[PDB]
């Protein structure tokens, strides 16, 4: 029993980066991995994605990776690595875009991506049971509680509601496309 290669490599990468952040401090790692925060950086193309790899607390990374492991892992197993890769790239790009637009380039984390995955697995199951992909009732509840936590700032997070929504929109859009 094991998480697929994308699911696994993403978790490893997040952990390595989290470690780098402990050794060097958050700021220094952000200096290299954050969304372009200066026009002289706009052509360092890894930055449009690598912001998703940074986490700022234990909770952040523990919870993001837990949801990534479960939702990302299920999508990878049942729908393929390619599917997970595309959901990840698109949600990371759009949620990052929306985030920097409203609040500037200093942010990070897999939240945009897990919102997408959450939206994807849920809607897919709603519209296409026979797909084998669905979000259990109990998990819908826990997902909702964390959405509330982020919406009303019960727990301080890196990204704002807008970027979380942008992540969700991506997942819903792809599930919708997929269930035609
Ligand atoms: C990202 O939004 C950070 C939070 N993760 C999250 O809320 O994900 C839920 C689970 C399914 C999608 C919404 C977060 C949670 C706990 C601690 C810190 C950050
Ligand atoms: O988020 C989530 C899903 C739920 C959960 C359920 C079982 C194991 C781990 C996580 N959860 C969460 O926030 O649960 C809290 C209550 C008990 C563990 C932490
Ligand atoms: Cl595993
Ligand atoms: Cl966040």
């Amino acid at each position: 029993e094991r998480a697929g290669p994308v699911t696994w490599v993403m978790m490893i990468a997040c952990v390595v980066v989290f470690i780098a952040m402990q050794i060097l401090g958050d700021q220094e790692v952000m200096l290299w991995l954050a969304w372009p925060f200066d026009p002289t950086l706009k052509f360092e193309f890894w930055r449009y994605f690598t912001h998703a790899l940074m986490h700022f607390s234990l909770m952040h990374i523990l919870f993001n990776l837990l949801w990534w492991w479960y939702l990302g892992g299920a999508v990878e197993k049942r729908l393929g690595s390619g599917k997970l890769i595309v959901i990840t790239l698109i949600s990371a790009l759009l949620s990052g875009y929306v985030q920097q637009k409203f609040s500037g380039p200093w942010f990070g984390g897999l939240s945009g991506v897990v919102y997408a995955l959450m939206g994807y697995v849920w809607l897919r199951g709603e519209r296409d049971p026979q797909s084998g992909i669905y979000l259990q009732r109990g998990l819908i509840i826990f997902a909702l509680i964390w959405i509330v936590a982020g919406w009303f700032d019960l727990f301080g997070m890196s990204m704002a509601n807008g970027a979380h929504i942008a992540g969700l929109a991506v997942g819903l859009a792809m599930a919708f496309v997929d269930s035609l």
